[PDB]
């Protein structure tokens, strides 16, 4: 029941430089982790890089450098990218890590001791780019790097090749019923629901046994050896999925450096993951293979898998080679880091393929962040309206006052359910519905007129507004981590009241609390042009 809340992103292939997809996945992971830290929970948030395999090894060869130098460099690009995005991830794991390799061999050996690994053959299609085994139903005709006729994945469009190899096989066929029993006993374990239904449909049809090794030549000897068989390398996906178990067993110092691998996951109280964040492209690996490996090894299953969609820009596919780039840092430098995160999390739900455009980014920045949130923060901290620069003591509440108070009191329960699904978009919308109501209340009450006309009434109006802004800001702090600090500083909210479920309560900050110092010229979110 009480354990460290454990949330993960995928670990990303290091065949190419990091891009928006990786940033988005890790963002979602970060937001979920931050919300749980805001509730006062212990959190461990994990991300990293998937560095073995034919895909990564062949990408190294193309650049004409050693896999060790290639992976170290690209991993460094991912780390730097994520530092720049200003996340709060607790550890960055690399599959080349020696302690991860130990955990993989340990798991392999468990699957083997269990009787679930035998020496067999795979003869069939393989997508090197997705490191994915495919049936003939999942391939079709296409053209290759030369424009010659070939076969491609229906899923990804990447070139497929026919593999015929003696491989170690995991008895995935034997886990059909246990997987179905898991899905049904936990009908919230895969999100969104239609992706859950997809997984169930696939497993219902039956599962073939899964190749978990490859001949070493095929992988250019860039992989983890099979314990007891140095001619075979461990399937990159079994290696990769194991990162979640490894990460749950690493003690990390202040620097973010791994200092020690514990023998048993219970010691650190992280495993199993509470939320595995993934893209829709890798659902089968996480919802079918992974729980099967865990069932086999006698390990506990993840509580939830959330699978999101794929971004476009200007209604077209993102690619530098096609002439349509989407650089997060460039966009964050122009519009703001928190604002860019807000947009990515607000514009689209997990069931959708989001679309970025500068038009729409500016519409949300101006309309929601500046006009709704920012305006409201300026109004209730203004020396023109809040003449004493403090949280006033309210007088008697009217029915209209109380209808707004009710929305503010209900908001935390509602945002919370949404964050836990998780459905971050709906959490944001719920908060901003309350911000829109506060603004409309402020417009109705015209506190600027009240200063001269009814100072007693202004106390009430101003207090409710401040408290609404505080509560909405608190719930938005996972989304706007830097701007929420600025807001709290402007409101004079003491540190202790900026986290903890105690402070989801209306009334946490007392009358008399002093506003923070006003800086000359500043605005929270500055609007931008609509050319
Ligand atoms: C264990 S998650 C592995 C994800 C994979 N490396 C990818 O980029 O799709």
């Amino acid at each position: 029941v009480e354990k460290v809340f454990f949330v993960t992103s995928p670990i990303y292939y290091v065949n190419a430089a990091p891009h928006i997809g990786h940033v988005y996945s890790t963002l979602i992971t970060d937001v979920i982790g931050r919300y749980h830290r805001v509730k006062g929970e212990r959190v461990f948030a994990l991300t990293g890089t998937d560095e073995h395999g034919q895909k990564v090894a062949e990408a190294a060869k193309q650049k004409q450098v050693s896999p060790y130098d290639f992976t170290t460099a690209v991993a460094g690009e991912f780390k730097k990218c994520f530092e720049q995005m200003d996340y709060s991830i607790d550890y960055f794991i690399r599959t080349t890590n020696e302690q991860h390799k130990a955990v993989v061999k340990e798991l392999w050996t468990k699957l083997e001791q269990k009787g679930d690994i035998y020496l067999g053959r795979y003869e069939g299609w393989y997508s090197i780019s997705d490191e994915s085994f495919l049936t003939p139903q999942n391939i079709t005709d296409g053209v290759d790097k030369d424009g010659n006729p070939c076969k491609v994945s229906l899923e990804s469009g990447h070139v497929v090749t026919w593999v015929s190899e003696e491989n170690y096989m995991f008895r995935l066929s034997a886990f059909r019923e246990r997987l179905l029993e898991w899905y049904h006993a936990n009908p919230g374990c895969i999100v969104p629901e239609f992706r859950r239904r997809e997984v169930i449909r696939a497993v219902e049809k039956g599962l073939p046994d899964l190749s978990v090794s490859r001949a070493r030549a095929t992988l250019h000897n860039w992989a983890i050896p099979v314990p007891g068989n140095p001619d075979h390398c461990v399937y990159v996906w079994l290696d990769a999925l194991t990162n979640y178990l490894t990460g749950s067993r690493l003690r990390v110092d202040e620097s973010g450096k791994e200092v020690s691998l514990v023998d048993d996951f219970n010691e650190l109280e992280r495993f199993p993951a509470d939320v595995h964040v993934i893209g829709k492209d890798i659902l089968k690996f996480h919802a079918i293979y992974w729980p099967a490996f865990l069932l086999s090894a006698g390990l506990p299953l993840p509580k939830k898998i959330v699978a999101h969609g794929w971004w476009t820009k200007d209604r077209k596919k993102i690619s530098k080679s096609l002439g349509n780039v989407f650089d997060p840092v460039e966009k964050a430098e122009e519009f703001g880091y928190d604002a860019l995160k807000y947009f990515l999390l607000r514009e689209s739900g997990f069931s959708d393929d989001g679309d970025y455009s500068d038009k729409n980014m500016i519409a949300r920045l101006n309309g929601e962040l500046a006009d709704t949130l920012g305006n409201l923060v300026m109004r209730c901290t203004s020396a023109k309206i809040n003449v004493n620069g403090e949280w006033p003591s309210p007088a008697a509440y009217t029915e209209e006052d109380e209808s707004l108070i009710q929305l503010i009191k209900d908001l935390p329960g509602t945002a919370d359910h949404y964050y836990l699904i998780p459905d971050i978009q709906k959490a944001i919308i719920a908060v901003f519905d309350v911000l829109r109501a506060i603004n409309a209340y402020v417009t109705d009450m015209a506190p600027w007129k009240l200063v001269k006309t009814d100072p007693e009434r202004l106390r009430t109006v101003l207090y409710i507004t401040l408290e609404g802004v505080r509560v909405t800001t608190l719930l938005l702090s996972p989304i706007l981590p830097r701007k929420s600090v600025v807001i709290f500083d402007m409101l004079g909210v003491p540190e202790v009241h900026r986290k903890g479920i105690e402070n989801f309560e209306f009334g946490a900050v007392p009358p008399g609390t002093r506003l923070g110092p006003a800086v000359e010229g500043e605005v929270l979110f500055s609007k931008r042009s609509t050319e």
